[PDB]
């Protein structure tokens, strides 16, 4: 019943070498998304192989920009993708979801500017140049995340807090702030932390590069890297990629007006998924119930779930891929919003695993949302590289109650790795891990801003929920470069016991840990359950830990 293949229809804007008035087209795009922080518009900017001049391509919400070639060097710009703070005065912690990929950039003036905060991916990128983290005057940044890129000069992060970056290459790397976490990036500076905050892996345990959508002649398909363990430089840097490319006509081209049960009935022909850049709105669950699917989205793809549905439920399968989605929660409370495998998952995928990358979730902001657990992880091996899970803090639909979310992320399953896990805001556990060995490379949280007193918050005999809390019965985990901030601007009286919970066992191990408080809203008592100082001052000063137990 359901056709593959098709336009992409019109939020899809697809430039040649030969199109007239580039510059034009995506300033155009720009001036109307510089600002739009909560719209419902949706653009995917994409560049045919080949060369492109005198090109600032800037950067607004909801945008995505990438090359079609095979490789990123297929597509270079003689010129800039900015990203810049002018909207905001030059404060940079607003600049969301928007993404670069699979281009090389001959920067105007050396340098390529990139200033972002959370949920704005730089994937497979060659920059012939040095590459500046920070918005012009260096004021606030929250980042950030860079994969399988390679930076020929030097990135600077300069005022940027924190920063992950694997499987890439950098000619050079200028400041750490509170913490600069590295895994397999050829050119990261050595393990140092706390001074300078560098935490350094020689190599990614496992990682398996994003699914792009390119052009093979004339034919689009999307690319599917092959998996990689102990990763470490690019993927693309030696020639042909190892991978499989499967064409559009085997996906499914949703665009606005489809419903979860044509998208079901899709992926239970036999066909992947496709979101073109728009809102889609389900009264049921889109369910990805068939072994290697890829759901892929393009522009920021949205999905809402209505009726207090799960938007996503992936069932006990190998291999799906999961790409480039914001799912963003209902008014109506959604008990899961995406659940990855079905509660008490039993089966190892240690061969072909499933993957959540660039998979961001927002609850309020654009008008009240809820959800009580953001993202529940029960398949083993799971690998979840980039993801935003984040409770509105500011925004419409905002408040203690009115946009309550208690639960962030909470991984069930086995062998899980979090590659880049930023979660932020929840009424309770940001982040809990309840499955055996499982292992997070970079870690970014600030607690709730708006709980309005401690009893609020209260947890047992302890002061706060943990940002990240590993249950007692585990034996075995390990977690590397994390970080909680707080920020209780409502009550600044406010206790966080800590930002991390944990058992105290030789086989439950972290490295490098922070807390810190913003402008002294509220304080820390300790950095990992009654270990490490409390945060002290208005100073912004982190405390931290090298090494736990
Ligand atoms: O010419 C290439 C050059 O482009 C720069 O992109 C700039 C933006 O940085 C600049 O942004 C301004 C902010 O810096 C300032 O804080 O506020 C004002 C007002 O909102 C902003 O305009 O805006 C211009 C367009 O007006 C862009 O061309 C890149 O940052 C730089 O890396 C590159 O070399
Ligand atoms: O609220 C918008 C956005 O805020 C993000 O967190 C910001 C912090 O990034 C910011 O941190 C400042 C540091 O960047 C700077 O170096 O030091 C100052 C103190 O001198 C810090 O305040 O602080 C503000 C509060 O003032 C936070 O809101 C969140 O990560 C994001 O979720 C949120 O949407």
């Amino acid at each position: 019943e359901v056709v593959g293949g098709g336009d992409l229809g019109p939020n899809v804007l697809v430039f040649d070498p030969s199109t007239p008035d580039i510059q034009g087209k995506v300033d155009e795009v720009f001036r109307k998304q510089e600002s739009n922080q909560f719209g419902t518009d949706r653009y995917a900017l994409m560049f045919k192989p080949g060369t492109y001049n005198d090109i600032n391509a800037q950067i607004g919400f909801y945008t995505s920009i990438a090359g079609l070639g095979l490789n990123p060097d297929d597509t270079t710009f003689n010129g800039d993708v900015t990203v810049d703070a002018g909207w905001f005065d030059g404060n940079a912690t607003q600049n969301f979801w928007r993404s670069a990929e699979n281009l090389a950039l001959n920067p105007v003036n050396g340098t390529n500017r990139w200033a972002v905060s959370q949920a704005a991916p730089f994937r497979r990128m060659h920059v012939k140049g040095g590459l500046n983290l920070a918005p012009d005057g260096y004021g606030w940044a929250s980042g950030g995340y860079i994969a399988d890129s390679k930076i020929d000069g030097e990135v600077g992060p300069y005022s940027q807090q924190q920063w992950y970056t694997r499987d890439s290459s950098v000619g050079g790397w200028g400041n750490g702030v509170w913490n600069m976490t590295f895994s397999g990036v050829e050119g990261a500076p050595a393990q140092s932390f706390p001074e300078p905050p560098y935490t350094t892996l020689e190599t990614t345990p496992v990682s398996r590069e994003k699914p792009f959508l390119y052009l093979d002649g004339d034919d689009y398909k999307v690319f599917v890297p092959a998996k990689r363990t102990n990763a470490r430089g690019t993927s693309w840097g030696n020639g042909t990629p190892e991978g499989e490319s499967l064409p559009l006509d085997q996906f499914y081209v949703v665009k606005p007006g489809a419903t979860a049960e044509t998208i079901n009935a899709a992926v239970d022909q036999g066909l992947h998924l496709l979101f073109t850049p728009g809102v889609y709105h389900v009264d049921q669950p889109i369910e990805i119930d068939r072994a290697n699917t890829v759901a892929l989205g393009l522009g920021l793809a949205t999905i809402i779930p209505d009726n207090g549905v799960t938007a996503l439920k992936v069932g006990d399968v190998d291999g799906v891929k999961v790409a480039g989605l914001l799912v963003d929660a209902g008014p109506v409370n959604s008990e899961t919003l995406v659940e990855v495998g079905s509660d008490g998952a039993s089966g190892d995928h240690a061969a072909n695993p499933t993957s959540l990358q660039d998979v961001f979730v927002r609850i309020g902001g654009a008008g009240p949302g809820k959800a009580t657990t953001s993202i529940v992880v029960n398949s083993n091996d799971t690998i979840i590289d980039h993801t935003w899970v984040w409770r509105a803090d500011h925004g419409e639909g905002v408040g203690w109650e009115t946009n309550r979310a208690d639960y962030g992320v909470h991984v069930k399953g086995d062998n899980v790795l979090a590659t880049g896990l930023f979660v932020e805001h929840f009424n309770k556990y940001d982040v809990q891990w309840s499955g055996e060995n499982g292992k997070t490379i970079f870690y970014q949280n600030a607690k709730a801003y708006d709980a309005p007193d401690q009893a609020a918050i209260q947890n047992g005999d302890i002061k706060g929920y943990a940002a990240y809390k590993v249950d007692d019965s585990v034996t075995t985990h390990e977690g590397w470069g994390m970080g909680s901030y707080c920020y209780f601007n409502v009550n600044p009286d406010i206790r966080q016991q800590h930002g991390f919970q944990a058992p105290v066992k030789p086989g439950v191990k972290f490295h490098d840990l922070l807390v810190v408080s913003l402008g002294g809203k509220g304080q820390y008592e300790h950095v990992i359950n009654d270990i490490g100082d409390p945060t002290s001052g208005d100073t912004t000063i982190p405390s931290q830990v090298v090494s736990f137990p």
